[PDB]
């Protein structure tokens, strides 16, 4: 006999697994090298084969698809599939009999024909329902322990059986019995991670090819655009997106308020447009998990307007700092402080500076999540964030509204002390070797921080000014453009007399409040407001 | 549309009728969601209880597309007494945080 171990009519393309391919190459190299090679060389070498494969990873990836495909790829006895904990039975000693029934046939075949038999595949799905720790599973009955012991004794006992392949997949590997996770049993273990950009492109092509073939897909569709937009989608979500888009297109030809009807004409004219894809992205499907999903639209609701010189100066300084921290050896840690009068946009400029930087790891720590936290929880949250930041090669973090992060209030003073000591030490310590860290701080009250003796721990400070000249006020108004030229001249005629001191966050409020009155009283009302509230140096 | 959050502080001498003028304005609003967070419903609570209650009310108030909420007798909500003075710090930080948080988009 010259039985082959691979189906001659096989191709890696038809398997359709997408971005795993390096994982699949590793699996093949380890699991089947011993069998592909011709007999005499291995006979001389006398190398045993591996028996147990363990696949693990988060929900919705290849794993079941991959196991179904591996089972299909070989040309041998059909696999026997076990769907989770269907082994358990209500009589004493009925579980072990069931388990051994699986391997009985392989034992017999090996014993009869010797070393020239075929291959048998046993696929354990949801293996964590069975092989939980015998030292941890509930003490109410033996059966879980005796099942584990039966499996361990049978997979690699005193009698040597070396013609069986057992495949396992799970979600929480660390619970599995370590005596099962040792060479010669379940030995190769691999992580099926979330797909990268290229993998997304592959998956999309695989699911779109058939529709392409018949010219149902409209030519405007740009797959690469879709790939770029879709961040953290898994394979399952990537399929569901396409399904939802097709459904949105197909529904267009059905009536269903009165008794259902379908147009036998337009049934011939169906196509999917890119607009359906856009629509499905926001209404129907949402990606779970993922890292980022930042709502910068909530931190920077109005973008920026370059109402004068200082905005550019500030942004230039921030860019310089980023560039420096990018390429340096002596000083792997850099810390910058932003401060100025209240209502001056201190947060928006910080967030924009961060976003222009293109570091892989960008996170903002803010008190708005921490409402009612004790003096302990805050420490935990901060420690967690910085631990995360230390993993990635490059990381930039923003700590905003320090004064509210301390619970400061002027009557005592009163503040939390633990938080301040944690903040000082976390600012001081250097990151792990070869990584680099940037920290951007925001505060309203410089002098207080100076008093607490933490101003020194920052490397440098940046001053964010507010509007100082009436000319700048006029320019900011023009950039907003909420008033007509005649109103502009009317304002100018009086405003030019004296300088003004007002922060832009208050400017917007005043404008909005002024718009509410009748047209003939707007200007005057505005003026009155600017007069009454603007009294300040 | 550009000022999703608006705040107003009714103020005056004692025994003058602040709470009533206030709940009359809320009634005439005719908004979909209206709530009143008075201090007399939480007699004998500690700090964490108060924080949780207020947090719950605002979390529900973000679910309607528009809402009105009344916070009357601040002076009693945070336990102030002239001798000292003494007060709860936690409640005050809660207020100063919640007054500056924009709701979810479009609300
Ligand atoms: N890498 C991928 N390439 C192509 N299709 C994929 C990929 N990952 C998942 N899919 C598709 O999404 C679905 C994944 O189902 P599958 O059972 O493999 O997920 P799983 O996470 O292994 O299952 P479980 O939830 O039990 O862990 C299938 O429709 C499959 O075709
Ligand atoms: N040039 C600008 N710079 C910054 N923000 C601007 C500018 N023009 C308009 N804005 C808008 O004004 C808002 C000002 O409010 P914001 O909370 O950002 O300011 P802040 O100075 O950090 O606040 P606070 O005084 O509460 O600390 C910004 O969020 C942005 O929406
Ligand atoms: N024109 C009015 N304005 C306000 N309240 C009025 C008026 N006419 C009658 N009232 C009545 O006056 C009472 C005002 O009591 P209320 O509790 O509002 O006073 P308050 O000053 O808010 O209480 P406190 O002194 O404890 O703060 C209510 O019963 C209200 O109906």
């Amino acid at each position: 006999n010259r039985q082959s171990i691979i189906n001659p009519d096989w191709n890696f393309e038809k398997m359709g697994i997408g971005g795993l391919d390096k994982e699949f190459s590793d699996i093949f190299r380890r699991a089947f090298a011993s069998r592909v090679f011709p007999p005499e060389i291995v006979e001389q070498m006398g190398c045993k084969h591996v028996k147990g494969i363990l696949l693990y990873g988060p929900p919705g990836c290849g794993k079941t698809l991959l196991a179904r495909q591996i089972g299909k790829m070989l040309n041998a006895r059909e696999p026997k599939v076990v769907n989770g904990p269907e082994i358990l039975n209500k009589y004493v000693g009925e579980s072990e009999a069931n388990i051994r029934k699986l391997f009985a046939d392989a034992e017999e075949e090996q014993r009869r024909l010797g070393a020239n038999s075929g291959l048998h595949i046993i696929i354990f799905d949801e293996i964590d329902a069975i092989c939980k720790q015998r030292g941890s599973m509930a003490g109410s009955t033996g059966v879980h322990d005796t099942v584990v012991n039966q499996l361990l004794s049978k997979i690699d006992g005193v009698e040597q059986l070396n013609n069986i392949l057992v495949i396992g997949m799970t979600n929480r590997p660390d619970l599995i019995d370590e005596a099962l996770l040792r060479p010669g049993r379940l030995e190769v273990k691999m992580e099926i991670g979330l797909p990268d950009e290229k993998g997304r492109l592959q998956i999309l092509h695989i699911h779109t090819a058939r529709m392409r073939g018949h010219q149902l897909l409209s030519a405007d569709v740009d797959i690469k655009e879709l790939a770029v937009e879709t961040k953290n989608f898994s394979g399952a979500e990537l399929e569901g997106l396409v399904r939802a888009a097709q459904s949105t297109a197909m529904n267009r030809h059905i009536k269903a308020s009165t008794k259902v009807e379908v147009d036998m004409e337009k049934a011939e004219s169906l196509q999917v447009t890119r607009g359906d894809f856009l629509a499905s992205l926001e209404n129907d499907i949402k990606p779970a998990f993922g890292t980022n999903q930042e709502d910068y639209a909530s931190y920077i609701m109005n973008g920026i307007i370059k109402w004068g010189d200082p905005v550019t100066r500030v942004l230039d300084d921030g860019e310089l700092l980023v560039q420096q921290t990018k390429n340096s050896d002596r000083t792997p840690l850099v810390s910058v402080l932003l401060e100025g009068p209240p209502h001056s946009g201190k947060t928006a400029l910080a967030a924009k500076i961060a976003e222009e930087s293109n570091f892989p790891f960008i996170k903002i720590c803010s008190p708005d999540k921490m409402i009612g936290f004790s003096e302990t929880a805050k420490c935990q949250a901060m420690k967690k964030i910085f631990d995360d930041a230390y993993k990635s090669q490059l990381s930039c973090v923003v700590v905003d509204d320090i004064e509210r992060l301390l619970d400061y209030v002027p009557i005592g003073p009163r503040f939390s002390n633990l938080v301040l000591q944690a903040l000082l030490v976390l600012l001081k310590k250097a990151p792990p070797q070869g990584r680099k860290l940037l920290i951007i701080g925001t505060t309203s009250r410089k002098d207080v921080l100076q008093e607490m003796e933490m101003l020194n721990a920052f490397s440098t400070t940046i001053h964010v000014p507010n509007i100082a000249t009436g000319e700048q006020l006029l320019e900011a108004l023009e950039l907003l453009g909420n008033f007509k030229d005649k109103e502009r001249t009317t304002i100018a005629q009086q405003v030019k007399g004296k300088k003004v001191w007002i922060g832009i966050k208050k400017l917007l409020m005043l404008i909005e409040m002024s718009l509410q009155m009748d047209p003939e009283y707007r200007v005057r009302k505005f003026l009155a407001l600017l007069r009454e509230e603007g009294a300040s140096p």
